[PDB]
């Protein structure tokens, strides 16, 4: 359980394999290691594949089935929907640029406008954690000038979740997809 500073992305991935070797997750240790990694753009350029119209998810590592490590690429003004995480852990670290996280409570069955518990401005190398026990959230790149890049870890992996309309609180089932896997573009 000796946590060391990841010196490279590859080194980080090797450490993460160790932390997820078991059946349980020490959230604070996983988070400390993600934060300790200093983003080196050359190490992840292979995965940072952008799309003009919306943010992309780019698979980096399947964590031997225990988690998915992915890189998300956000153009100017690109955001996600209000999402849940399908009963899994969800770590977020900024690699480049800024993202705004907005937290939302689980809604009632009564159609009502969802209200923002809070929000925070995530900056380079910072890390956020969320799970359904905590609540829901939206992630956005509100910048007009700088693309954003983040590293995400989900455990267990999930390819389906729910999106929430902020006006009613109504949820609909969504399937996630990858823009690339292992640096390979996948239609
Ligand atoms: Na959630």
């Amino acid at each position: 359980t000796e946590l060391l500073k990841p010196r490279t992305l590859a080194d980080l991935i090797r450490i993460l394999h160790e932390l997820f070797a078991g059946d349980e997750v020490n959230v604070e240790e996983v988070q400390a290691v993600l934060e300790a990694y200093e983003s080196n753009p050359a190490e992840w350029a292979l995965y940072a594949k952008f799309d003009q119209y919306r943010y992309t998810r780019n698979l980096v590592d399947q964590g031997n089935g225990k988690f998915n490590l992915m890189i998300l690429c956000w153009g100017e003004g690109h955001g996600s929907s209000i999402h849940d995480h399908t009963d899994s852990h969800c770590f977020l670290k900024l690699l480049q640029g800024n993202l705004k996280e907005t937290l939302f409570d689980w809604p009632d069955k009564k159609s009502n406008e969802m209200i923002k518990k809070s929000e925070r401005t995530l900056r380079e190398n910072q890390c956020a954690y969320i799970n359904d026990s905590i609540g829901l959230h939206r992630v956005e790149n509100v910048s007009h000038t700088e693309p954003a890049v983040s590293l995400h870890l989900y455990s267990p992996p999930f390819d389906t979740c729910h999106a929430f309309d902020q006006r009613t609180g109504h949820k609909n089932k969504v399937t996630m997809t990858f823009h690339s896997k292992f640096g390979i573009r996948t239609p």
